[PDB]
């Protein structure tokens, strides 16, 4: 239990996106499960509050005089080629897990970036490059080992406490910390993918094919299309420096044949200033995407999920953050629809299944600039769902009513219910926080 | 020690290239140094040969009937940050020394497949992305560790046997099996690199600039030049497939600045198919050629050293290796000159130091291709060193004289002296043979 100012708090209690700008009272480097155990018990005889963090990657709340637990230490992984799953401890990174499942030719439901926390990521949902055809990675889940707000470790399955089982899976520590868990593996060994970097002026025809082209693709096809004003910076190749790009990732993970035939019609569009769609190990996925996670940053993020992409909604986004539009914030597509869009095997609390698109925003907190964001989000609030997708959040939705957009109204009343039974005292409330029922006071 | 039609026989035997179709009398996959000396002892015993493979990168003589010791096993790595060296073991490819070094921000002199044995790399010389600016990776070694033809464990260095340090840093296995090694280790953490993948059409205009760009490149500037015709494959992207590139590639181990400057002209020639050309960790250095090694395959290497570059022998290169050549082989042009041109702090026996360019060629075994690449080398002879570098030969190349082309002619003078003198028999012969001094017999 690191205190401020003692050596290596800062190490330890600062994260990879540092837009909640916390100071945890203590901070505990976990080395192993009953740390943590230990680390939620003093919290609790304190009365203080308990956070977790892997990677930050994800924040919400400040962890001001919170008890922060890092698990980074606890990275350990082992696969069951023969049964098809995988152990995952806290704070390993996906990066470590596709380590250990690609010798087998085995693939998790990871996400778009190799550094994320594969726990964090699934408690949340955790949408990625398989999850068109498989689902969110949360619907996939054998057990939990899990940290409950009493200190007491518990393995957890949907047999032994369907709500907790249930709640968990959607929704991030508010039901306890989870030391590890047991997730399904699938035969998945290549993708058909890469990029199709487009100049800014086919930025408009681009994302109008891609709104038809969406409607006709398997559920084997996980694509997004990024919109950025690229600095003239070196880590980019040269056709890329200084320029707007309208960047479409593809992801198949059939055939190259296939990937390739739907792939083709969008080369008709032009101009193409770079284009790396090839078949790859599955182990490269992290290369779709690219996203930068060495340095950290300050990154406020707002998403709104679609019900569909008109027209007139693609001509929203062209205008208020295309080439012209001089947005300084980068826009994602995400398509979703395909196995999101029905029920789980055994059922979760994962909200906007009826989505058929995420529309992220990432933006420097800088208030010209967030205004722009603002307008945008509230321009597509007609074809917009009302819901959130939550792994997507930012330090701006940590309000009631926010975190209440990522979950159906259903689905949030019973998690409210559960909270209170699991969490009476809203312990684990440094996080996209659901408050406990007030009927359950 | 596995025997033929044993459980593993052909799993421990066969290597990546298996241009050299062998059957050892035995296989042992050593799990330790131990079982590496106990190997040696046997083979010394029955008066058998014996031969090391950790990757079968390296063919050249059948290990028919010799005892063949497979080093994938002992893959243990250890870094020095402090002293700014690591300890390798025998089996260890350089992908898993990069993932011990990167963490400090060091890097080993490796080359340009991470899939490839760090130390029969190293015991051939070792040519790779850093070795304009420091040399040979085997010009910057701090001590052995060998099992010699008597199945001796040995500790070598400059100090304790000259004779044994100097020979076994370019002399491959002649001289014994390394069991473990220690270099050196170099203060980079990016490079400024990647590809210019031009269209067939572009190839004279390309290889007549090049001709002329490496005489004004510093050290920093590793560079090569690969002409191909690519099948259309899913495995590369779009533009490159089905047609013949001529791919350059750039690794600029200075800031990026610098690099882009360098480069900036080599734009001029076109059309550029594809730029990958960037700023990069250094971990991502195998993306620069990016060669396949998933499956085995039969190839048929032979490289010759040129002296120089001049406007006759790229027209040669043109027109018996470029679009129209209809060539079989793929033909890689690779600068050295640089560090590899001066002699190393501490002195060995590496060859082909005054090259300009190493000329390599790559084939399938089938007669009319090889006829056309035996065309290619002798019509090359006259900007020919007459030398070949050691790495970068293959089965064809096992005969004394073809052997002797590897190093200088005093250099191999004072090598047979010291083969007779520490492998009297010429146990160590599943290699590029170095043979027993007749004088010393
Ligand atoms: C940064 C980032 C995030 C990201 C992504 C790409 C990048 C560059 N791509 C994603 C994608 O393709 N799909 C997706 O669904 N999410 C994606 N994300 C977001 C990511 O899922 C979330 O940010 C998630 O929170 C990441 O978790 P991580 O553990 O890495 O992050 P954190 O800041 O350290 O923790 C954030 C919250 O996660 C919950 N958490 C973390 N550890 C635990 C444990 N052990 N038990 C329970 N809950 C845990 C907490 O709520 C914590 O506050
Ligand atoms: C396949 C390949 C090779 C390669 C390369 C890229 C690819 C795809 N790029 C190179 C580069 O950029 N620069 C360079 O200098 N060489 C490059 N190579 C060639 C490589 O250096 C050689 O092929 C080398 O022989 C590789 O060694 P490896 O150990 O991987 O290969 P092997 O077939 O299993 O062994 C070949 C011979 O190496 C000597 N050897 C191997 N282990 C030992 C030990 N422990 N002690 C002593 N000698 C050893 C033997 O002579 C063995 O026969």
């Amino acid at each position: 239990a690191l205190e401020p100012d003692q050596p290596g708090y800062d190490d330890a209690r600062l994260g990879l996106n540092r837009a909640a700008e916390s100071r945890p009272a203590y901070v505990v480097e976990a080395a192993d499960e009953q740390e943590v155990a230990a680390a939620v018990r003093l919290a609790a005889e304190q009365k203080r509050p308990v956070g977790v963090m892997a990677t930050g990657h994800g924040p919400s709340v400040s962890a001001d005089d919170a008890v922060l637990v890092n698990t980074r230490r606890m990275e350990g992984v082992s696969v069951d080629a023969a049964r098809a799953t995988a152990w995952i401890e806290a704070g390993a990174r996906w990066r470590k897990v596709l380590e250990h499942t690609a010798p087998h030719g085995l693939a998790p439901l990871n996400g778009s970036s190799p550094n994320v926390g594969a726990v964090g990521y699934l408690v949340g949902g955790g949408a990625g490059l398989l999850g068109r055809r498989f689902g969110y990675a949360a619907d996939h889940v054998r057990r939990l080992r899990l940290v409950t707000a009493d200190g007491r470790l518990r393995d957890v399955t949907a047999g032994t406490d369907p709500d907790l089982f249930w709640a968990v899976r959607g929704g991030k520590d508010n039901f306890g910390l989870v030391v590890g868990m047991e997730v399904d593996l699938f035969p998945v060994t290549r993708l058909y993918g890469g990029g199709l970097y487009f100049a800014g002026e086919a930025t408009a025809e681009v994302l109008h094919a891609y709104a038809e082209w969406v409607r006709h693709v398997p559920e084997e096809m996980a694509s997004s299309v990024l919109l950025v004003h690229n600095p003239d910076l070196p880590d980019v190749p040269e056709p890329l420096r200084g320029r707007f790009i309208t960047h479409l990732r593809i992801a198949y993970s059939g055939e190259p044949a296939d990937g390739e035939h739907l792939v083709r019609p969008l080369r008709e569009l032009g101009p193409i200033l770079l284009d790396t769609v090839r078949d790859m190990p599955y182990a490269e996925v992290g290369t779709i995407h690219h996203e930068p996670t060495s340095m950290p940053y300050v990154a406020y993020d707002r998403n709104v999920l679609l019900s569909d992409l008109t027209d007139d909604a693609v001509d929203i986004i062209v205008a208020l953050a295309g080439p012209d539009a001089g947005a300084p914030f980068v826009t994602e597509l995400r398509h979703f629809g395909g196995a999101y869009a029905r029920p789980p095997k055994v059922p979760n609390c994962v909200g906007g299944r009826d989505a058929a698109f995420s529309l992220f925003t990432g933006a420097v907190p800088e208030a010209e600039g967030l205004r722009r964001r603002d307008d945008l989000l509230d321009r597509l609030r007609p074809w917009s769902t009302g819901g959130t997708n939550l792994n997507f959040a930012g330090v701006e939705d940590i309000s009631p009513a926010s975190v209440e957009a990522a979950y159906t109204p259903a689905d949030f009343a019973r998690l409210r219910a559960v909270k209170a039974q699991y969490d009476p005292d809203n312990m684990f409330r440094v996080n996209f926080n659901i408050p406990p029922a007030e009927s359950w006071t």
